[PDB]
């Protein structure tokens, strides 16, 4: 009876992992045409 | 002991929650400014 509370927690969990990483490809594509576009910030 | 189970879980789901939001805004400020032809962000 809790073994499905683990099973719904855990399977939206991965699914954030997933999803953030989708959003982070986006936000380094987003970097990458910014220091082809510009100079860009050299914190790094 | 399964109080616990739903709090470990659901405690990472919220830090996904969170970052992945600052990932969203960031990446639609970086969006916004890039194409607009910018120089410099601050992101966080």
């Amino acid at each position: 009876d809790f073994k499905k509370l683990y099973e719904q927690i855990l399977a939206e969990n991965e699914k954030l992992k997933a999803q953030l990483h989708d959003t982070n490809m986006e936000l380094t594509d987003l970097k990458l045409q910014l220091e082809k576009a510009t100079q860009r910030q050299e914190r790094f």
